[PDB]
């Protein structure tokens, strides 16, 4: 009838290494108005620090990027071969936002440029918008504020409903998706999500097979999609016509993902009652007073005319907690990179890291050889350290770039410069520095 | 020894006699008025009880409602129809009241009370529809939604993460830790927030909130202030400039309590001074009284014009209770209030009556009738009545009194349709008597 | 469409204090206690004016007759038994203390026609017997008892076979009521599985499952507790075909009764090798008392087999004998006494009509409450209405228990004078069992 | 005045290719000492070659056995020393299917490039849970009322018999076990304190505490978690029983040294401690056997064994099903990656060292497992010896005296493979050298 039988195996934090010192006091140029948690990691490493609120024009940074050793920018500085060509003392860029296309990141890895970014240090701040927009949306808040303040006194509880008992459909269940899942049934809300993967729910949200059955059931629909040729438009006409009469859309993901004309006609035949956009085709390049338009987008002005739509200025990740964990996320990875040659996370460079040394390691060097990757270059190295015990040694390829790292015991301030010079005469050297 | 080891300090529900249907020795059939718009669900309860319902979604003028209530035995309002003596003094027929709300002031009381005529209240099934708005508006205020909308509407793009925070770590303080206040806790909790409350009694926490002594110890540690309390003289714009004072430099205050509860001028004073980063106000101290357009202005509220100018305060028209679920679940809450009291005398959770109920009789219980007996709180009266029914076993009897008027309830066995008629004509005709209804 | 949904903190009670009530003719109330009942509720008693007598024992049917001539209250535990004998004596008895369970050691029926009211504690052992059966999920699974009994006769035996951890291991819960209940959340946080059986439909804690049949239960269980009423249909409901549906090496406990399982089948089921080991607390035949050689084959006739086998353990009914236990026992009853005799409260009484009003303001100067027990005949209320008519009945509420019945009321404007002449005229009735006036 | 400021701050997814060695004709694996079926499963599903044995070997046929054999799987009775290593040519791998590893010649080993493995924390869960039972079985005196029945004595007692709910642990160590026990305690509604030499963050709403002096005045069960140190050496004698609660009770599943068992009897026979269960004795029986607890062992066993409510056990903390199975996918699983991809992460003689594997698709590139000795010059070698290829990476970390150098090489053809291996093995610094191709 049955064994008992084994149980399926199952399936804290707790509280001395060597400051290293290169060769060569760095120089950091931080634009763009970085958090300043970053500015007070640097300060803190010993770094000099030149700090601005602005990109540059590409006159000034060309002068300025010439004696830097690590520039952080966000979205608007662009690194071009143009302008990273000049940079002979550049070591590493910091990308203090999610996109890194401002940056050729090809050309950067040629030069032995090593890039960050913070792709997930956003998520919580996009989730909380989300609940705020589910229940704005749903009581009509935005409308009735609008209305009293021209002097307009409308209290209404007609198709003004209480999110307790509905259904948030989640197109796209990653790192956003699934905070906004915990958040969504603690706010008592059913939880749907579509993806093109399976993934395995958080609490108690069920996976559903089609767009079309989320679509079918779903109170709220919210997407959390990346841009790519399937996403683009996959909200029209038809996935609008198989949601429910009186249905709510938000979208805080991509500009693209969304037909804005057929969500306009929705609205337009009262098929859908709402929708939160933070996110559209076209953005303005800077902040400022009649940008949003119909310039910029053709619909501008019909979409401003419609009832209960929450549009926001790409704000999802817009908070000080956000802004401030991206400080801490890339200023540590770039003075890991600086201090230790730690390359993990890096997006153009091959993923390089070794233990940190014991303060008790004296005349232990770390050697940092980026080069071509081709056959013979560690022949040649390891030829190079010979006299010295290799304590150990990582390398790794990145197409056609490479990273070696090495730990070597036993060398006095004279043969230092011996061995940075001989590794500086080697036909793959791209960058060598050595941490002393 | 460092003590001793000593004693520590110290079910679900299961699906689980079916009951007699008790019919009024009134061959009449029920008369229910509906007015002010009352949701659907009532009308669905009433219809399937066998009453005859008349639905309105307006008031009516004087003229019609004295003529309509002539022959009602329930009639359902809001918070605009006034039932006063007026009014009530006309209704031969009527039973119960019902307010599908929160207010009884457009009744009068002690008058319904004196004719033996009960009513009942929805007071409660609002709480969580406000807990929601406040969740709402923490996240909206915390991130500047309605000013970064209002601006795109006009076309002005302006990315701004400045004086803007996420709501997990923050501190939130709530005065009044009732119905809403302890809803709104566990959903803040689970939002992330620090959960401190002042209440001027001792309540047992929900989550991981902590009670704090002193309403400025509140004012001191909290990020967001919110309003839940009653409309007292204690209450009276108890938060104003001194209470801003003793607020965090870019706190934020959201009331959606009573209109008198905060000083809007002080609040206006501190919003100009940079004191507070912004406001959400559900409530006022002087509202319209019918929705329509330039209700909202300073002729009603002097600092209208000002209180509008300013960034970041989200104003809304008393929307609190506004969902369709409260609506839905004040239809539910008092028809069936109504709907007991008509069936089987049940006055538990009236507001003008003394309230009394007895045990349901098993479906078995051939020829037992059930006496409701609305009298005069005067010696003598309980005499009267057992004397009249002393022909028979009484099972069981409850009489409360409240002010002047009292109410017995009893259930008497061995009574056949004979025995009826007499027991009615006899307690009908008594001194005290101020409305007998049989069941059987 | 988007439709509406479906419909879905204890405070300081700042009351206007209540009036403390005092009885009419009595000059001070006599408590008897028996069979070492725990100290709280003595505190409670004593804190109450009551004077106390305490015993650590049951008494001789002598001693006892002598002793409750003059006594207002007793309190015993299972052993006492009060019969029609000793009962008949009691001339000021108000209200029995069953400070324990079981109200069968009284003469309820004969108790209530004399308006004596019995209160019990029924539910007050729960999380004691929950834990202990935790305490032995945990014990049979590893064979503790074995390995200590070994070691200490000298035996290192160091065993992995067929010894399982907890987690992951499913729990059969028979009986889902205020044990069953909370022993799912224990068995849940320790990590199990609970399926439960139950002859009504019960709303899961946590995310237990309730079963249909409880074959499904025994089919899907590694460990089968049982948390039952004693009932014909559970009479020996454990039985040849039941441990025949169970799991190679499943387990059986018993802290429910001790009819509900088939001793003979659970040790043929054990030396068969289908039962890997079981845990009895409750056994069809039980010592009246403590002793050294009670527990034999003139008790049941399968001892000396039972206690041959290996991984049994064997309990003396302790499922509620903890000092949490007797002492919340002590409080619940002591307070359902204190509020029978000082309010006339007798809600959660086992033979008795429930009847409670809510207390009287302390401004309520010269209120009287009337406790009228009576024959449940036609023209009583008739008669003590007309007793009462020179006062405004503020209240009153009369509830029947077949042939006893039981009228509280309170009525204003009374004097001292005019007390003694209401007292006269109740007790003066036809249908009169007690009367006592409350002041 | 004050201000607002910043708060403090299950998907599927290029398969790998399958290595094989270059001169092997079938692996052999050798398992002693009843390893568990997980173990057993794990290597017939690698294609290996089992030899399944319940009992440790006679030094005789274990030293013909290991011969010819690949990976060894013991216990803590097998003892792997200088004298029977010395005869094992083809030995890559030894699994410690246990805690163990000092019933292995450690350092031999790692001289002859032989990785060593073991399950460190597989028996966390089994320890935790036993010490809930005890808890609950002493507080009620389980044990004391199942032995008086069995000889027909009914003692129906409450008194000093507790309820747990509301009770105060204290937990000497909040390791792997005393975290894991906290939770469970806090479940069964447990006030957990912790003493520790270092600062830890609790799991739930435990409490650290700075001294154990405030530990045993606070606590109703005292339950030890700790290694085997100087400090934790009879760290509980007569000083802490005198500071612990009249009727607390002391738990040590933790090692046979930590409890002072003379001071634990007299404060038991003054009524100081109310009951204690011991998993663990200073001296302990070897084998199984049915006279080996006694006074010849411990001079304390007649008068221990004499005294109410102590639950004795055999060291059976970590004997359950679950810890042995899951001691055998640890460890089996860990040998597995170090015979098939040269992962040495986890080892306890060796370098840690491991490469992402390879893709499916990368056809003629060959793997380097070189171990050798720590000295000057030998990665010269090697690279020379490797440098008509492209090393697409390449890993080498020293532990004392050995050293380990993993590489991955691409464009390697059927014909190249031969003299590679050739060179490497020819080379002065070569303790051993694999290639995986
Ligand atoms: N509004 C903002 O300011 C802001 C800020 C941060 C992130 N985002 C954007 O939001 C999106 C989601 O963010 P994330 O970090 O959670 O992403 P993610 O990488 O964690 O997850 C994206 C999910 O989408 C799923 N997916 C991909 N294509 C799909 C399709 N056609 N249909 C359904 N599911 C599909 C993937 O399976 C994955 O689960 C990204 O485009 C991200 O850049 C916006
Ligand atoms: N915005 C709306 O549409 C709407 C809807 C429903 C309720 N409300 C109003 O909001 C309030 C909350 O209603 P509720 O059901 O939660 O009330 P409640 O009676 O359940 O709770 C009120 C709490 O306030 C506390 N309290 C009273 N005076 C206090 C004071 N001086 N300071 C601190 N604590 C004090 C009480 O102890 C109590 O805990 C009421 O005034 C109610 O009328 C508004
Ligand atoms: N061992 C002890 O010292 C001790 C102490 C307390 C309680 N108990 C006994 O344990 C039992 C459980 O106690 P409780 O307070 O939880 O009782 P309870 O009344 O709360 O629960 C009993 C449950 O059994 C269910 N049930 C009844 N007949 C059934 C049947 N044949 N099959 C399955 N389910 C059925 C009921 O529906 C109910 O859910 C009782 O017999 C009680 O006297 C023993
Ligand atoms: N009974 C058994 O069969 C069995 C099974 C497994 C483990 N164990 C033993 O149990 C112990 C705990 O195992 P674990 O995995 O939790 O170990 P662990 O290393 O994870 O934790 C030990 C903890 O003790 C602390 N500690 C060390 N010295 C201390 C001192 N003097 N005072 C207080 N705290 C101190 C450490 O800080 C650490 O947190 C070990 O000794 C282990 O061998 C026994």
């Amino acid at each position: 009838p049955g064994a008992v039988s084994t149980s399926p195996t199952q399936s804290p934090r707790r509280v001395q290494p060597k400051a290293l010192k290169p060769f060569s006091d760095m120089n950091i140029l931080l634009l763009e108005n970085v958090n300043a948690t970053a500015i007070k990691i640097f300060k803190d490493q010993g770094y000099q620090v030149e700090f601005h609120k602005s990109s540059l024009p590409e006159d000034e940074l060309i002068e300025k990027i010439k004696d830097v050793h690590a520039i952080g920018i966000r979205s608007k500085t662009r690194l071009t071969e143009k302008i990273l060509q000049h940079a002979r003392n550049l070591v590493c860029i910091g990308c203090f936002c999610i996109g890194t296309n401002q940056v050729d990141l090809k050309y950067a890895a040629s030069k032995g440029i090593a890039v960050f970014n913070s792709p997930f240090s956003n998520s919580r701040s996009v989730a909380e918008l989300v609940i705020g927009e589910i229940i704005s949306l749903a009581r009509q808040l935005g409308d009735r504020s609008i209305e009293l303040h021209t002097g307009t006194w409308n209290k209404v509880a007609a198709r003004c409903w209480e999110v307790r008992g509905k259904t948030l459909g989640i197109i796209g269940y990653g790192h956003i998706g699934s905070q906004l899942s915990v958040l969504a049934e603690a706010m008592g809300l059913h939880v749907l999500y579509y993806d093109i993967v399976t993934i395995m729910a958080l609490g108690t949200a069920r996976q559903v097979s089609t767009l079309d059955e989320l679509l079918n059931k779903s109170d709220f629909v919210t997407l959390h999609v990346p841009a790519t040729p399937e996403t683009e438009k996959m909200l029209s006409a038809p996935q609008f016509a198989a949601m429910k009469d009186g249905a709510y859309v938000i979208n805080a993901s991509r500009g693209t993902v969304v037909d804005i004309p057929s969500l306009i006609q929705a609205v337009k035949a009262n098929k859908i009652a709402g929708a939160a956009l933070d996110v559209y085709p076209h953005e303005p390049a800077k902040n400022g007073e009649g940008s949003f338009n119909d310039e910029l987008n053709s619909w501008t002005s019909e979409l401003v005319s419609l009832p209960n739509i929450i549009l926001t200025p790409h704000i999802g990740g817009s908070t000080e907690e956000a802004q401030s964990s991206i400080g801490i996320e890339v200023a540590t990875a770039l003075s890991k990179y600086i201090n230790e040659g730690n390359s993990v996370g890096s997006v153009n460079f091959p993923e390089v890291s070794l233990k940190s040394l014991d303060y008790d390691q004296e005349n232990t060097v770390r050697v940092l050889y980026i080069h071509r990757n081709v056959p013979g270059v560690l022949k040649t190295v390891n030829d190079i350290l010979s006299d010295h015990n290799i304590e150990k040694q990582f390398s790794d390829s990145h197409g056609e770039i490479a990273y070696l790292m090495a730990d070597i015991s036993s060398v006095n301030q004279s043969e230092i410069k011996d061995i940075y010079e001989k590794l500086n005469q080697t036909s793959a050297k791209v960058s060598i520095r050595l941490l002393y």
